[PDB]
DNA sequence: ATTGTGGCCACAAT
DNA sequence: ATTGTGGCCACAAT
DNA sequence: ATTGTGGCCACAAT
DNA sequence: ATTGTGGCCACAAT
């Protein structure tokens, strides 16, 4: 069934890491991206350290053959304190000798420091970070394979699309909704997919309390449709899937008549086709169960409008981290309905297989994944007063991947 | 998988309405009923009708050639008004003549009449309704089939049982639990199976109104245990499930209370092993769901002690009509719980195969389905006046299956 | 912060 | 007494 | 009351 | 305006 696609026309098929990296190995990544300076600095505590050594040979080597990003060289950048002051002199030495990205080694478990670095880095330049005392103990093969997968991601390129049908699902998918930070304040968040898996552009809402969200909903999904259209003015989006969650206020009914007026304003503003088709749909994980004796891919339909994805999680029991979709409002007739219902429900399906943050697959779309990820970025630099992230104006935080 | 039992040692698949009639013919039912009189009484309003003979012949040629019940007569009964004195007239007539059933034609939908005479019938003979006017709209070759089914079980006949592994699974299977008449008024029922599906007696309480529930449903229950174990007094239950059911009052941590009790009485007065291992079930019908692409059989654990039986109902959508199964007590240990458990459930399954009302499988639990056929009579026949039914003192209202 | 899952075991909840 | 949760830790992944 | 399921369509609910 | 329910009726089952 399902295959990703690589470099060169290649496809190999997908829950198979061996091939996958074989696959790289032979014939490239998606797309190889295009630095500027072919330069990356290691920045760490421990100088001739034999580990180090170790890591930056597996990086240089895997960089070049894994992943075809030719004449890249590695500088060093030594800080004497693990602090932020003296971590940050480090980090704006490497950005004044010129460098593409930045891969930052912590000694130890340190939330406060973790997060006003990540808040300044993903300000300033892509970014991975590392933690020495866990590098320490584990496969050093296994830790950079993956470690590169989302690396190479944050620097531009793409290691893998999805392989689906051209003529079948959504011209571009809405991962939207909002997440609290806690019970009063949220952020609001829209990320536009192609059905291929790759995100477009992002946007992301300043903190606010419950009693903006809708209001900051509408905005939020305005501009990363305006984002998107800038950035792809070719694009006719003539079908269009919202995908709502995050945990966010109880206004159902509100919610639904607000995101509906949302792609009718769109749609007067020709931002979308004036004959857009489109869906809202509501993504929610539900409780884990068992089949103590094929549901990978399969599909239940609960009532016209609620389904549930018997996702896999990533005693012949068979774990199912299902997966519920209601479709809240659509402008579909009655004849295209239940076809459209099924390509809706595929297409959360093959988006389920997409993750860039590591070689195995996630098992949860990525329009629902990378909100989460976001999430806990912005709450975390909020709550441990980082450098605030928004990315408007800021070309690279709007279509790069930096929360992997 | 699972098969039939019939006569002479044969077995015929599930699932296959045309080849259990084709065992049945060449080797007769699982038991053919034992009769007194070897007559039975046809009685109706239709004298000289051409359709009347034809329902005669096809009754008599199945009872014998189907059935294998030999030497069997029909005598027939005409009654001259359509009223309840009238019929009971014939009733009565019958009776004297000497008779093994009544097979009663009514000429139309008549509900006060049909539960005034059921009632009747039900408290003197094994007796089978028939409706002319939809009789006169059916294919007559199925119509009869089908009704002899019945009729031949509620003579005392058992037309085929459950192929059970008689190492697992329960001695015994107790369906127990209420059915409200209406918000206040209610009954307690009690109905003892073997694993092979056969019920061996069966116990009804009094209408009592809900602040009777809890005492009147652990009385049912031991006497349906005493009647069992007075016509049974050679076997020894060391293994026993309860299957719980019914729209019944809200007490669900005081109902489990005194069920656990129940047995432990039942234990000190050694109606059952002082060794017993036992689990008390609740078995709800839950909202039927359409897997739009083998859940025959399939069990799906949604925690330690609830599970949901995919049974089948009885555009590729395949219905599902599930049935939720949860453990609310148990004396098994830790080592032995799960073996039991997919014990319990796969009984569950055989016993949705029974069902002795037709040919085909209502695909629901006898111990949950017959209760619910009890329980539409009570209700009607206490709706509509009629005679009360109390099995208690009545062997043949304990042991047949007067309500099917 | 490469990421995960799963066992253990103290403890909370009832 | 029984059931469920959470926090460390071991270790798997190709 | 052999029993079922499924289509239709009026109507209730919102 | 849209969604779901219920009551007749057609007809299937081997
Ligand atoms: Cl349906
Ligand atoms: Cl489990
Ligand atoms: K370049
Ligand atoms: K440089
Ligand atoms: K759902
Ligand atoms: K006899
Ligand atoms: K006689
Ligand atoms: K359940
Ligand atoms: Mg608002
Ligand atoms: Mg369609
Ligand atoms: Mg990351
Ligand atoms: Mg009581
Ligand atoms: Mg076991
Ligand atoms: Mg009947």
């Amino acid at each position: 069934g399902l295959t990703y696609r690589i470099g060169n026309g290649a496809s190999v098929p997908i829950s198979n890491t061996g091939e996958l990296i074989k696959g790289l190995r032979n014939y490239g990544p998606y797309e190889v991206p295009s630095l500027k300076y072919n330069q990356i600095a290691l920045i760490h505590n421990n100088q001739f350290s034999s580990l180090i050594n170790q890591l930056k040979s597996q990086i240089s080597s895997k960089i070049d053959e894994v992943w075809h990003i030719h004449n890249i060289n590695i500088s060093e950048f030594i800080y004497d304190s693990p602090h932020f002051d003296s971590i940050k002199s480090q980090v704006d030495n490497a950005i004044d000798t010129g460098v593409d990205g930045i891969m930052l080694v912590l000694p130890e478990y340190n939330t406060p420091l973790y997060y006003k670095l990540k808040s300044y880095l993903i300000n300033s330049i892509p970014s991975q970070f590392m933690r020495y005392d866990i590098l320490s103990n584990r496969n050093l093969t296994f830790y950079v394979d993956n470690l590169l997968v989302q690396f190479v991601s944050k620097l531009g390129g793409k290691p893998w699309i999805l392989n689906v049908d051209p003529e079948k699902g959504s011209d571009i998918i809405i991962g939207t909704g909002a997440t609290r930070i806690d019970n009063v304040n949220l952020f609001c968040f829209a990320m536009v997919f192609k059905k291929d898996g790759t995100m477009l552009w992002n946007e992301i809402s300043p903190i606010v309390t419950s009693s903006e969200y809708l209001t900051y909903l509408k905005s939020t999904i305005k501009k990363v449709v305006y984002g998107f259209k800038k950035s792809n003015p070719d694009w006719d989006v003539e079908k269009l899937t919202l995908h709502v969650s995050g945990k966010r206020p109880k206004m159902k009914d509100g919610e639904t008549k607000i995101l509906k007026e949302t792609v009718e304003e769109l749609k007067k503003q020709e931002m979308v086709s004036r004959d857009v088709k489109y869906a809202i749909l509501h993504l929610n994980e539900t409780h884990p169960f068992w089949v103590m004796g094929p549901y990978e891919g399969t599909k239940v339909k609960l009532s016209s409008k609620r389904y549930l994805l018997t996702l896999l999680q990533p005693e012949m029991v068979t774990p199912i981290k299902p997966l519920s979709v209601e479709i809240v409002s659509d402008n579909w007739t009655s004849e295209e309905y239940y076809h459209n219902v099924h390509e809706i429900l595929d297409e959360i399906y093959y988006l389920s297989k997409m993750n860039w943050r590591g070689f195995r697959s996630r098992n949860l779309p990525v329009t629902v994944n990378y909100p989460k990820l976001v999430a806990g970025i912005i709450a975390n630099v909020n709550r441990y007063g980082g450098y605030p992230i928004n990315p408007e104006g800021n070309r690279s935080l709007q279509t790069n991947p930096w929360f992997l």
